[PDB]
């Protein structure tokens, strides 16, 4: 057999000890609420699998968000519902408030708590150094919680982090790509958005884990402190790896793939080239230098590693000196 196997270094056996029904989402029996409780007000967006609306709950008069599914890959339906139910109440995880049958589409409609957020292209230009540290800690709370519950998000991106800046409140949304981690399981590499895909995805390595989410958060951090959106700006999936290699170097890339006995797609032969690892100071200039510190760079350096096993875990990340200046609640 070809590729060397891999395991999460934390929360490894979390699912294997749980009752079968916790992770066996296929068997879950959906509890339906009352569709007439809700009234659609404004369409907020169309995803790949769904349509999203601001609504209002008529029974309590409170604002709500309704995601109406478009079932073509029907398995993801029971998977997402079970994941949000398992995670409900956790820190900075969006609350699934109800599940109703939509009379028009005839499909499930997830009803979430309302969060009033601002556009990230507008918001990621405003964040002071202090505020980057604050919100990063808040994200980590969300990620450690779901990782501890045996769940990987697999789509961390600025779009999926809803932020109420006036109230300094944060929520991690869109659990449509989320999955239960089972040691030794082979996963689909076709997940996450292009700029936020970890090296494991890009080299076709299927036995990945929670550490996928940490590469992603790494990409977000780099874009914030350096003011460069996105940080790794690929034309496509292949060039995306080339973009990573121009920063982290090709020798460490070859070391990664060699450790796991993986073969790069031969398409890379004529496009990858030879690149040294860059020092993080090369991305610093007079416009972003107020967002950068020794601690910020060390922290970043420990998130953005090729080897998914060498990345900081969420809990270790919360232990980093980067977070010392941040006041905790309470
Ligand atoms: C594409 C997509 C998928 N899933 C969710 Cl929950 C959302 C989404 N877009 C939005 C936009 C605003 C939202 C506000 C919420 O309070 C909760 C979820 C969303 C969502």
């Amino acid at each position: 057999s070809g590729p060397v196997p891999s395991r999460a270094r934390v929360y490894t056996d979390v699912n294997t000890h749980r009752p079968r029904e916790y992770w066996d989402y296929e068997s879950h029996v959906v509890e339906w609420g009352n569709q007439d409780d809700y009234q659609l007000v404004r369409k907020l967006g169309r995803g790949k699998y769904s349509e999203v609306f601001e609504a209002i709950n008529i029974t309590n008069n409170e604002k709500v968000v309704v995601k109406i599914l478009k079932p073509v890959k029907k398995k993801k339906i029971k998977r997402e519902i079970k994941i949000l139910e398992n995670l409900r109440g956790g820190p900075n995880i969006i609350t699934l408030a109800d599940i109703v049958k939509d009379p028009v589409s005839r499909t499930p409609a997830l009803v979430f708590e309302h969060v009033n957020n601002t556009d990230f292209k507008q918001l990621y230009q405003t964040l002071t150094d202090y505020d980057i540290r604050f919100y990063m800690y808040e994200i980590l709370k969300a990620l450690d919680y779901c990782h501890s519950m045996g769940i990987m998000h697999r789509d961390v991106k600025p779009h999926n982090v809803m932020i109420d800046h006036e109230h300094r409140k944060l929520r991690l949304i869109d659990w449509g790509l989320a999955e239960f981690y089972h040691p030794g399981q082979e996963y689909n590499v076709r997940v996450a958005s292009r700029y936020f895909k970890g090296p494991e995805l890009l080299v076709d390595y299927q036995m990945y884990d929670y550490s996928l989410d940490m590469w992603s958060l790494g990409c977000m951090l780099a874009s914030m402190i350096f003011r460069k959106e996105p940080f790794f700006h690929g034309h496509d999936n292949y060039d995306q790896l080339v973009r990573i290699a121009k920063v982290l170097g090709t020798e460490d890339l070859y070391d990664y793939i060699d450790k796991y006995n993986i073969e790069l797609d031969p398409r890379f032969n004529d496009i990858l080239g030879r690149h040294s690892r860059k020092r993080w100071e090369r991305f610093v200039h007079s416009e972003n230098q107020h967002l950068v510190s020794p601690e910020a760079l060390d922290f970043l350096d420990k998130l953005l590693r090729y080897d998914h096993q060498s990345r900081l875990t969420a809990r270790e990340a919360m232990e980093h000196p980067y977070f010392y200046t941040v006041v905790k609640d309470q």
